[PDB]
């Protein structure tokens, strides 16, 4: 089945992933016209039970650790933080994926969670 999506940056709300995917690929883009350092983005995943820690954590980490603290461990997966103009895209292990577990995608950049956040399912 398919199993890339692309994202801009979000028109989407909810991805699901094939099952039967081995790999997953998130296409990221940045619509407008401002420097990712005054209006960045990017996509992050961890499980919901962890975002808020992610988020925050991340946002205590500049712009120059592109808004994630340094080895967090509750990051399944993330682009880089991206602004006009610039794209990015994620691939990772299906494997790290647990059917029926709760995930969240999100942007960390300081502020962009509260509309930039979404879920993302093994099924
Ligand atoms: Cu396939
Ligand atoms: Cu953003």
């Amino acid at each position: 089945a398919e199993c890339s999506v692309d994202i801009q940056g979000f028109n989407t709300n909810a991805i699901t992933v094939d099952k039967s995917c081995k790999q997953f690929t998130v296409n990221l883009s940045h619509p407008g016209n401002l420097p990712k350092n005054v209006m960045g983005h990017n996509w992050v995943l961890s499980t919901a039970a962890d975002m808020q820690g992610v988020v925050t954590d991340g946002m205590a980490s500049g712009l120059d650790k592109d808004y994630l603290k340094p080895d967090d461990s509750r990051v399944i997966a993330h682009t880089k933080l991206i602004g006009s103009g610039e794209k990015d895209s994620v691939t990772f292990d299906v494997s790290k994926l647990k059917e029926g577990e709760q995930y969240m995608f999100f942007d960390t950049f300081p502020g962009h969670s509260a509309l930039e956040k979404g879920t993302l399912t093994l099924k």
